[PDB]
C-alpha cells in the first residue's frame, strides 16, 4: 500500500521548490510520498535512463565488464568530461550522454524495446529516435515506477543475468559511509518542458533497505542541488540516516 | 612486486607515538612504495583480515549462498554487543563477527581451507592450529606486500574461484565512498598472540586508478584502533590520492 504525507511538503516550499518525493520500506511492504498525484505522474527519465540503458548493454555483450574503455571518438562536444576516454563506473559518474547514446545504436531499437517490456519499465515506448528517446522521445516513467524497477534490480529479479545486475548496482554507488550506503542515479530532463530533474535509488542499511524517487521542477540548473538535499532532509526526519 | 622506501613517512607513525608499516601501490605504474621495506615484509596473523579469504572459500563452497542470507545468533552473548544478533556476509564483515565465521571454517574443513589458500597463494599457506580459530592462533602469516598481492588479485577477480564469489566479497568490503574516491577495506586486530598489531588492507578505486594499500601498527592497547584507519587516510592526503 502506500501513504499520503502531506506534511513533508515543507522540505519542497521551504526551498521554494515543487516536487514529489516517494519513500518504499522493504521490510515493512510499506509506500510513503507527499503527493501521491505526482508521485504518479510520469516523466522523460532523461539520465534516470542510464540503469535500464547499462543493464541491456551488459547483457548483449555490448559492455563486457565495468572497467572496459570506451574509447573518445576525438569529436569535441560542449561538455570536457565527455571529451576523453571512459568506462561504466565514471561513464555513469559523470553521465556521459555519448557513451550511452552508442550503447543504444549498437543495442538497436528491437532488443532495446523487447528488454523494456520485459523489465516492465515505464510506459516501455522507444519511439523517437534511437540515441535520445530518453532525452526528447515517447518513453515516459513516474516516480512510483521508478521504485517498482529498482526493487527487482536490488532482488537480482529481472531476466538478465545475476551478474549483469550486480555490475550495475556496483555502477550505481554514489555514497558509502559506517551509517549506510546509497545506490542512486541523477536525473536532468531540459529537452523539452517540464524541465526537471531525478533522483532515484534506494538506502542499504544494516537490517532494511529503503528505496525512493524523487523528481522536481527545475527552471534553472541552480536548483539541482536540492535533489539530493531535499531527499536527505526526508531521510534524516524520518531517522533513516543520521 | 617492486617496491621503494620513503622513511619520511614514518612520522605519520612516530606522531602519533605509533609504530608500524603502510604499504601503498599504484595499479596503472605498477609501483610501491612503503615507510619501512623490512616491516613491510614481515608476516603477521591476519586476524579478521582473515575473513576477505574466508568469505570467498565459504562462498564458493555454498556454506554462504548471497549476501543477504542470515546466519542466525547462535544464542551466546559475547564481550562484543554487534555480535549478538543474526546477521548476514555484509553486517557480519563491518561488525567483524568472528563466531559467523568460526563456524564458516568448521563447514569448510581443513582439507579444502588448505588446497583454497595454496590456490589464493595466501600467506605462508599454513594452517596449523585450530580449524576455527588458527588466523587468530594458529600458525598462518601474512606480510603487508602480500596482502597487497592477494588484493590485487581479487580486484581483476582473478583469484581461483568464480567471479561472482570476488564480486560479492569486493561488495562486502565496501567502507566509504564519495564523489572522490571507494574505498573497500577490512581491518583487524591480533590479539590473542603477541605482537598485538591492527591491520587496515584494501584499496582506493579513482575514476582513472587504484591504489592498494596495507598497513600494520603495533596495538598493545584498543585505545589506538582508530589509527589504523586515520594514519593511512594521512598518507593517501599527503600523497594527493584523496583530497
Ligand atoms: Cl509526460
Ligand atoms: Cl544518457
Ligand atoms: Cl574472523
Amino acid at each position: 500500500e502506500w501513504q499520503e504525507k502531506p506534511s513533508w511538503n515543507t522540505h519542497f516550499s521551504e526551498h521554494k521548490a515543487q516536487g514529489v518525493i516517494v519513500l518504499w520500506n522493504e521490510n515493512k511492504q510499506q509506500g510513503f510520498t507527499n503527493n501521491l498525484k505526482r508521485a504518479n505522474q510520469a516523466f522523460l527519465p532523461a539520465s534516470t535512463f542510464k540503469i535500464p540503458n547499462s543493464l541491456i548493454a551488459l547483457d548483449l555483450g555490448v559492455v563486457k565488464d565495468e572497467h572496459q574503455v570506451f574509447k573518445w571518438d576525438g569529436q569535441t562536444r560542449d561538455i570536457a568530461a565527455w571529451n576523453r576516454d571512459h568506462d561504466l563506473i565514471t561513464a555513469m559518474k559523470y553521465s556521459v550522454v555519448p557513451v550511452y547514446q552508442e550503447f543504444a545504436r549498437q543495442i538497436g531499437q528491437a532488443r532495446m524495446s523487447k528488454m523494456l517490456h520485459a523489465f516492465d519499465y515505464g510506459n516501455e515506448d522507444i519511439s523517437g529516435n534511437l540515441d535520445s528517446f530518453w532525452l526528447d522521445g515517447g518513453i515516459r516513467i513516474s516516480a512510483t515506477e521508478q521504485v517498482a524497477f529498482l526493487r527487482k534490480l536490488y532482488h537480482n529479479k529481472l531476466h538478465v543475468s545475476e551478474r549483469s545486475q550486480r555490475i550495475v548496482k556496483q555502477a550505481m554507488l554514489t555514497e558509502a559511509n559506517s551509517d549506510y550506503i546509497i545506490r542512486a542515479k541523477t536525473g536532468y530532463s531540459t529537452r523539452i518542458e517540464p524541465q526537471i530533474g531525478w533522483w532515484v535509488g534506494w538506502v542499504e542499511l544494516d537490517d532494511n533497505v529503503w528505496f525512493f524517487a524523487m523528481n522536481m521542477d527545475m527552471p534553472t540548473a541552480d536548483g539541482l542541488g536540492l535533489r539530493q538535499a531535499i531527499t536527505k532532509e526526508v531521510l534524516k526526519q524520518e531517522k533513516i540516516i543520521p
